[PDB]
């Protein structure tokens, strides 16, 4: 099952970190900000191999009821399978700021503005080894 | 809902500080590091008015489809309502050692002898703030 951090809020101005390991062969892996599996204000999916995406970054939200809106990408990719990897998420009313495992960066707008979430998760194709939310 | 890390194996070595803030009124509020909330190797009470318990510390393990096992106390109670707190717990293969906010401790047995666990959770009249489990 998926590993999660629940009814935990994080807040505007608190720090996200999580570790972990990518599976050896996988495909896939997410880590999503929001309040449900059906909410997620900023989901980030580390594609090895999806349909046409290889070695990419997609970011987007889920909207309940409604689906997914308009995704961006990113072509940084210090992902490695079988390896250990660590993003660090922070967010004002606007943007989620992430940090992945080399230092790079990518940015999202807070879309509907939230000033908490209480749902973290990950999902696909990797496990967590560590969490800090402070 | 419950407040809880599922899925980031508590692993022997580690450390997990919760932070977190009592209900102005609450009767009680637990801290639990288990597998379920049916199966949990330590539950550490906090009853500020439980029948005849006031202001007193009980710990105790719960299995699965059997119950309550032997409950340990103790007077050591660093909690008051409406104000915040900090638990830290690390483990090995026969003790969990606990820390309460005032810097005290309570030690209770790992009595299965496991070296890993996949779920911590709050429960009753508290909530958490903030959690680090590394
Ligand atoms: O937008 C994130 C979301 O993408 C879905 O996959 C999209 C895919 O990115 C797009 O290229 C194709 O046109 O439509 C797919 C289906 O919506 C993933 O399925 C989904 O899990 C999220 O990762
Ligand atoms: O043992 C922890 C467990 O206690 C239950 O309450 C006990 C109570 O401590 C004991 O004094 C009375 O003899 O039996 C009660 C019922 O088992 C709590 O109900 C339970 O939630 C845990 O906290």
């Amino acid at each position: 099952d998926r590993a999660e951090v629940r009814n935990i809020p994080f807040k505007l101005g608190m720090y996200l970190t999580v570790g972990g390991v990518v599976n050896s062969n996988a495909t896939r892996f997410s880590i999503n900000v929001g309040e449900s599996t059906d909410s997620i204000a900023m989901h980030m999916d580390h594609r090895f191999s999806y349909g046409a995406d290889q070695n990419v970054l997609v970011l987007n939200s889920l909207v309940h009821n409604v689906g997914w809106q308009q995704e961006e990408r990113s072509k940084k990719f210090p992902f490695t399978k079988g390896d250990h990897f660590q993003i660090t998420i922070t967010f004002d009313t606007h943007t989620f700021y992430i940090q992945l495992s080399n230092g790079e960066t990518v940015e999202f707008p807070n879309r509907n503005k939230d000033a908490a979430f209480n749902l973290i998760y990950l999902a696909g194709d990797a496990r967590l080894t560590f969490v800090r939310l402070e």
